[PDB]
């Protein structure tokens, strides 16, 4: 699709099978989503953002679907404002800014 | 032109008469850049985000040439770390996401 920007670019993504919104984020180097339960191993990571770091767990190569695209990456999981995809998905699902 | 995110989607403004590189950033309700000493009057703001809050100052109406395309609307100037390009002035250049 092609989405214009005078609204959030939130979509429906999947992960570990349950359906979430998350915000298209192209200043997010990561994918970051809220608290939530997933299967698999995790490590503990430490993000920054524009008001400082946050502990975060990373899952890698997980699967997470995302407006019917399908990508396989690193997912962290903590206490972000909002679940925000990242551009280590928006380049597997073929995601480019247009003007 | 269409900016692929393997790498950062860093592009050059021109604000107050500086140049400076800025983040094309879908994520970002509005323009937020590093601290910068701007003419005018100005209003206190709060903006949150990974990390928590940080206090910014709000201009409206101020002019930005973004790639060769001028828009004008709010920015907020304060300590972030990146100078981010919101969606307040991505719409008014045009700019899209695809996949
Ligand atoms: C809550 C939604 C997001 C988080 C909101 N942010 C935009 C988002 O693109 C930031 C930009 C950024 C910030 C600092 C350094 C580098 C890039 N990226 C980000 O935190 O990414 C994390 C994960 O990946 C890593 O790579 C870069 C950092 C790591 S914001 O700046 O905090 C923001 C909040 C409120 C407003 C108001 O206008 C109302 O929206 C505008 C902007």
């Amino acid at each position: 699709p092609q989405i214009t920007l005078w609204k959030r670019p939130l979509v429906t993504i999947k992960i570990g099978g349950q359906l979430k919104e998350a915000l298209l984020d192209t200043g997010a180097d990561d994918t970051v989503l809220e608290e939530m339960n997933l299967p698999g191993r995790w490590k503990p990571k430490m993000i920054g953002g524009i008001g400082g770091f946050i502990k975060v767990r990373q899952y890698d190569q997980i699967l997470i679907e995302i407006c019917g695209h399908k990508a396989i990456g690193t997912v962290l999981v903590g206490p972000t404002p909002v679940n925000v995809i990242g551009r280590n998905l928006l380049t597997q699902i073929g995601c480019t800014l247009n003007f």
